[PDB]
């Protein structure tokens, strides 16, 4: 493994991307992947097993955990990474297919599809940011929550596992997503300006 | 033990009480004593040991039981019986003392002290009825209670032991107390009418 191969793999074979999406976006993507890898198994490993409520009612822990955590942060970020990386994979596959078909026997089409893929990537980033805002208003996570879902009688106190570490990693991931959004917008603007 | 001795002991040596307070009040007193004896140990024996709340908080059962049962029905009725029987004991002791002092060496004084003792007995009956009404509004007892006393978090469901049997015995004791009140009022009225 060399640098000239890793850089080519990350950038794809596309020849229209500038240094914003070729030197900076790949680095932020690697940063997000590494943070998700080092945080998924350790911090969020026992989010449900150590989630306890102050009640004797059977089945209250599971219903309260599902009520307060419809989909955990780790899985939300994994889905966000997959959806954000899908258009880049599509562009790389399309470039490879065009190279194959020209070998066995255009620039504007590649430029347009790259612009469309960057727009879709920005749209996915914004959609996942909005979903995270809807599900979990506020970056901070609290230690104690009040759960009144059936079958829990009245309202019970349930305790979250590692609120502070999860808050730190949430801040990191949200900052990385914001940087990605800014870089995508800058890339779109630069391409439009240079094309005109 | 013969009837002519039990009747004399129950009525005392007082010669002013009519058949209302000599034949009927003693029977109702015996009825109340027997009901209290057969209900105190069995029905109310495990009122606190089997009082459970739906929570994991230590010490919530005791605080909730004390909140909802400041003083149990059995002890309230025992204190009521003792206080109601105190004036009769005082009258009997006074009659015995007068007999002793006249032997070693009046009717109006005995009549007045008997009337005063009956009035005090009626007052004690009314006071204990009012106290029971204040502490436990309504004869019926519920199975489930909502307890929000410290240290219990939020509101917890606590379960009472034998609500229906305790309701039945409460009805019996309240009916007996009402009959005693009516008989005391009738005795006072009869004495006042006959004296004038
Ligand atoms: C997302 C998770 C990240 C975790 C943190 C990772 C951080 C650290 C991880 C990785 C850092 C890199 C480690 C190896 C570096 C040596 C490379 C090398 O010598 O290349 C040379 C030889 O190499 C080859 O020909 C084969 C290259 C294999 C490298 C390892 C493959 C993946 C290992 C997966 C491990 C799985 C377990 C990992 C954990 C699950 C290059 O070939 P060459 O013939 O010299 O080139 C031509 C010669 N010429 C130039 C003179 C003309
Ligand atoms: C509040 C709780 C209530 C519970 C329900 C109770 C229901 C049932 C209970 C009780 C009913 C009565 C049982 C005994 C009746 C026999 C009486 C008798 O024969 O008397 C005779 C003899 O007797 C005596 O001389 C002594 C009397 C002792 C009686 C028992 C004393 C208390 C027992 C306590 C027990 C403790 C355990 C109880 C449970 C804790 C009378 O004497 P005599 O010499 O014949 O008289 C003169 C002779 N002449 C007439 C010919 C001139
Ligand atoms: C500018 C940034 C966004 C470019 C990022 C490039 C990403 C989307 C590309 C570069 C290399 C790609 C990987 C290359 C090889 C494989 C192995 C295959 O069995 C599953 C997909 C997987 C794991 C690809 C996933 C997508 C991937 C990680
Ligand atoms: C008209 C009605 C209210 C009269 C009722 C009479 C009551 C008050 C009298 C009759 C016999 C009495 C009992 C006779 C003997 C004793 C034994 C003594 O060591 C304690 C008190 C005790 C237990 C007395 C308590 C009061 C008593 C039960």
């Amino acid at each position: 493994m060399n640098w000239t191969g890793l850089y080519t793999l990350l950038s794809g074979v596309n020849r229209h991307s500038t240094a914003i999406g070729r030197v900076w976006l790949s680095v932020i993507f690697i940063f997000r992947i590494m943070v998700l890898v080092v945080a998924a198994e350790s911090v969020w490993g026992d989010e449900k097993s150590s989630f306890i409520c102050n009640t004797l009612q059977p089945g209250c822990n599971s219903v309260c955990y599902d009520q307060f955590f419809p989909i955990s942060h780790v899985r939300l970020w994994s889905l966000q990474l997959i959806l954000v990386s899908t258009p880049a994979l599509l562009v790389a596959m399309h470039v490879a297919h065009q190279q194959h078909i020209e070998k066995k026997m255009i620039s504007g089409t590649l430029w347009w599809t790259y612009v469309i893929s960057v727009v879709f990537r920005l749209l996915f980033e914004a959609v996942f940011m909005y979903v995270f805002y809807l599900l979990y208003p506020g970056y901070a996570m609290v230690r104690l929550v009040k759960c009144d879902v059936y079958p829990c009688p009245n309202t019970v106190d349930c305790f979250v596992s590692r609120p502070t570490e999860k808050t730190v990693f949430t801040v990191f991931m949200l900052a990385a997503s914001g940087i990605c959004i800014i870089l995508n917008v800058a890339e779109v603007v630069y391409l439009i300006i240079r094309a005109c």
